[PDB]
């Protein structure tokens, strides 16, 4: 009998996986997977296999995979709006279950995130009172922190539930949080950039992305398509990235899903991390202030480098080739905004940057990453408020960090608490 | 010529250390320090030498050291109020410089944190508007996030400063943040537990701890002494603990010191982490509701265990013996509140718990940790609001996480971005 329910599927899923991880461990737990070097320790774990994260795997050459699903593969397999871009709802199912969803499942998440989208009074209040010089990421993070009041996992814990049921309450709070996100994010956008106006109502008949754009107040049918792709591609990037790892580290201590997410966001707000979104546009913005020749394009790049600054949008800790997330974006401008002068610049930089970075001989990866291409796309659509970009990243990333978080707790992952050493202590070792 | 200035000392300190770390690396960077096992990956990095953290080192047997300074050693070497407990100001100097401060230096930090203690209007406003069912840690974290508006490092970055000067702005923001902390924390305390009253003014002639207690509204001369010790002992606990590591991870991305600290706090708010502060008291509180015999004390313990719950205040990821931080606390009750019935219970549990935990055969470390002893002490003094304890932990921990943070940036530590794997991926390895 009956219909669609993710929680029920997971219930079926958990015990098998649990069983699966036990025997593997019983046999291989002692297996050395790697070594740790001094350089590794001073180098921010660069190269260190430190975590188990199941939702996605980053390949140094090919890049990110969702099951073992590449972006191009997701693009063709994931249910769409009616209607060329993959629905983030579907990416979510996929990340959660390892399986490709049916349009039917896809519709369930949509309704689900629609029914659940509700902002408590104390949150609206705070956001309403936030100064305008308060960065959108800051506002975003305080808000999510402030929502913790509402944690089903926090309450259940306080009640004394057995550890075995953790995942259950994590799941509820993950679904609620995902659902509330576009409301919080839009409210900040409305406050800061459209003072006096209102977010409106969520309509149970639309997909999440669509209700989001409606809340942001964008009408362009192509903008909606942008959104769906954007929120899908930004989902998840394995576990080692600052935002995902922070949520993983914080969640490990038993802090509810709200608290872990907001810390994840303080992470994404960093310039070398998500903020590159924004830094890229302000660097272009500045570029243009100072139709240029490659030679002047190259002088500009050197001065950045020479000034002990980074060239935003290039480089990666794990990727060693152009980010397929970059290509994905380029192919979208190519279809939709090929004559855009910002676009062209971005295309022009592609030709120069890497070569200049190779020339400098410092960057291990001279290729662009996802952040080099995102904003260009947004600006075209009339969303030119650059200090807001990372919020968009923010909302998407939730899909991936909450998908895994529920697994961690399902699998009983323990407290993340490695050993640290001092230089003296290492000198002595 | 001239007088005391920490920043100047550091300026002298950085280049030597920098030079010191380079040659070491030039010679030993390739040196394997350890291996990584499958169990390690599923086990939250348990046993993994993953980070360089210079301010403190946790020994599995002896416990925490500040230089190479033990708590008992700090207790005798650190300048005091007039006047038995070590001043957290001095611990700070010590953590920052590796050297024991003079009373004269100690006085400088005090004035310094006094001159700098100032809360912007948008912060007071938010805290004032926070609901009372909003946990104090949540309020604490949102507030610190909200202060980021004020980041000297954030502004300097946005201006395009060379990487080499990072530490300079980090230092300023660390000093400002440390200074503002007791104001934020007290304001929450005043709001929630003393509605209508006010935090008052900071007096440049007192030590930080003293102005703190004044802001909390405690008069007891022994309470002040409590505070100083409390804030000193909670300072730092090497780099691998959830709060310290989170600040380290987030700071690595270039998020300012405000944002990194607040994420650190979402970490400390976890039940297996700082929240144990609170969980302990509510477990005792419940214990007493249900002068008991060891046998009933032991039935009580088993029911906790049997219910898939933890016994708060016992156990540690790295320590394998009683936490000297626990002993420190016990010796304080012994001097000051030896007949307190809560105290006695806590003494009684010491005799039972571990034995029961040994009986169960699960905990690697059956001994109590710092959190098992803290609240008992607070409650005696009339600070019986248990949901506030972790805030106290909060304020102290800043001393250690900001001390190192300035070093990280001084030493140019890179982005913390390890490799993650999936189970499939490991199964395949
Ligand atoms: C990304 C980045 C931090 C990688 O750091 P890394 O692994 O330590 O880099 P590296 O090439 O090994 O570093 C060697 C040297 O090259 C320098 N270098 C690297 N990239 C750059 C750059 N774009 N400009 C100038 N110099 C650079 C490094 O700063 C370093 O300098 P020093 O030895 O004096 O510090 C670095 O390339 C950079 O700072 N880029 C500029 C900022 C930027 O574009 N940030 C984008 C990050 S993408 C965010 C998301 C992610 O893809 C992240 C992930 O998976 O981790 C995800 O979805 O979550
Ligand atoms: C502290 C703690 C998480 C260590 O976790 P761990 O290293 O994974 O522990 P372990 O002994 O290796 O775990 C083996 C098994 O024993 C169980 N066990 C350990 N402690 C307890 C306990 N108190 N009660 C019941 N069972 C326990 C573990 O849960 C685990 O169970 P499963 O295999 O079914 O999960 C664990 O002992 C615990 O949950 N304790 C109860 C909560 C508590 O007292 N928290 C206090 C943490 S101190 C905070 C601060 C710190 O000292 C932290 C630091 O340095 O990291 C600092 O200053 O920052």
């Amino acid at each position: 009998a009956s219909s669609t329910n993710l929680k029920d599927v997971l219930a079926a899923l958990i015990p098998k996986e649990q069983a699966r991880i036990k025997t593997f461990r019983q046999q291989h737990g002692g297996t050395a997977l790697g070594q740790i070097t001094v350089d590794m320790s001073y180098g921010g774990m660069r190269g260190m296999k430190g975590l188990v994260y199941e939702t996605s795997v980053l390949d140094p050459d090919e890049g990110i995979r969702f099951r073992g699903f590449s972006i191009p593969e997701c693009q063709k397999l994931l249910p769409k709006g009616g209607g060329g871009e993959p629905l983030p709802e579907g990416l979510f199912w996929l990340l959660v279950t390892g399986q490709i969803p049916t349009g039917a499942q896809v519709s369930w998440l949509s309704k689900e995130w629609a029914k659940r989208a509700a902002l408590p009074s104390h949150v609206v209040t705070m956001l309403d009172n936030f100064p305008t010089n308060l960065h959108p990421m800051s506002q975003l993070s305080a808000a999510i922190t402030a929502l913790n009041s509402e944690s089903n996992f926090a309450r259940a814990y306080a009640e004394g539930i057995l550890r075995t049921k953790y995942w259950e309450m994590v799941y509820e709070s993950a679904m609620d949080l995902i659902a509330k996100l576009p409301c919080v994010a839009a409210k900040i956008y409305r406050n800061l950039y459209r003072a006096g106006s209102s977010i409106g109502a969520i309509d149970s008949k639309l997909d999440w992305s669509h209700n989001f754009t409606n809340m942001l107040g964008y009408t362009d049918a192509q903008f909606t398509e942008l959104m769906r792709l954007y929120l899908t591609i930004h989902s998840d990037h394995e576990g080692g990235n600052v935002s995902a790892h922070t949520s993983h580290l914080v969640g490990s201590a038993l802090s509810d899903p709200y608290l872990s997410f907001a810390a994840a966001m303080n992470g994404l707000a960093g310039p070398l991390h998500g903020l590159a979104n924004q830094e890229v546009l302000g660097w272009l913005a500045q570029l243009q202030k100072a139709a240029g020749a490659d030679a002047s394009l190259r002088d500009y790049i050197w001065n950045t480098l020479n000034s002990g600054r980074v060239v935003p949008g290039y480089g990666h800790a794990v990727l060693r080739k152009t980010d397929p997330r970059y290509t994905c974006q380029r192919e979208f401008a190519l279809k939709h905004l090929p004559g855009d002068p910002m676009f062209k610049l971005v295309a022009q930089l592609y030709k120069i940057v890497p070569n200049v970075l190779l020339e400098q001989g410092a960057a291990a990866n001279p290729w662009p990453n996802v952040d080099a291409h995102s904003g260009v796309l947004l600006q075209y659509y009339g969303m030119t408020e650059m200090n807001y970009y990372t919020v968009l990243f923010g909302v998407s990333r939730a899909l991936g960090v909450l998908a895994q978080l529920i697994w961690s707790r399902a699998l009983g992952f323990p407290l993340e608490r490695p050993k640290s050493m001092s230089t003296d202590g290492l000198i002595a070792l």
